[PDB]
């Protein structure tokens, strides 16, 4: 129900995420996106799963945005890395 990656915190019910303590504006699927990914730490899950189970190359541009989005919050400590074929996978950089 609540998930923690160093200063980085993933709050489901109200789909909420906050760096550093203060909340870092995220649309719903996007947080639902990165929930998918940060649930399953260390586990590389497909382009299709992805799309299947959160909702065109609508995957990659979320992907995109959470990235972005990190980064201006300077979060660095971890990542959602590409997998180049088979999808993506949050993980300790």
């Amino acid at each position: 129900e609540q998930l923690s990656f160093d200063e980085l915190t993933l709050i489901n019910l109200s789909k909420v995420v906050t760096v550093n303590g203060h909340e870092v504006p995220m649309r719903i699927k996007e947080f639902e996106l990165l929930w998918y990914l940060a649930s399953r730490e260390n586990e590389v899950i497909s382009k299709s799963e992805l799309l299947e189970k959160v909702w065109a190359n609508t995957v990659n541009v979320h992907i995109h945005r959470i990235r972005e989005k990190l980064e201006k919050e300077s979060f660095t400590t971890y990542t959602i890395t590409t997998v180049w074929g088979l999808g993506y996978k949050f993980e300790r950089s």
